[PDB]
């Protein structure tokens, strides 16, 4: 079982169980319409997610994750748990695209 050179690619974290403590259940929903559900520990770093997101096929740089209604656009946090910044019980996530700008010109003062 000697294979040649692969290519690198991450991987996530063996999802917990549903009885497993500490534990919440996140679920993503992409613009297209379809909704994912997983369960993530609340001991966890928002930054796991942004990792999740690209394994379904999204980029941070250009999607973010949000809150359920009300909703609001939610800024990871390097340091805080995922309980921590308000993830301690079951909650929905919404990506949406990021407020980017591929142009330039006008200046405020």
């Amino acid at each position: 079982g000697s294979s040649g050179s692969s290519g690198e690619v991450p991987d996530l974290p063996e999802e917990p169980s549903e009885t497993a403590e500490e534990v919440v259940t996140v679920a993503l929903r992409c613009p297209n319409g379809r909704v994912l559900r997983r369960r993530f520990f609340k001991s966890w770093n928002s930054q796991v997610l942004l990792d999740w997101m690209m394994k379904v096929g999204y980029h941070k740089s250009l999607y973010r994750l949000s809150t359920s209604f009300p909703r609001r656009a939610l800024e990871v946090e390097g340091g805080s748990s995922l309980e921590d910044i308000g993830i301690t019980v079951d909650t929905v996530l919404n990506v949406e695209e990021k407020e980017q700008s591929s142009q330039s010109g006008p200046s405020s003062g």
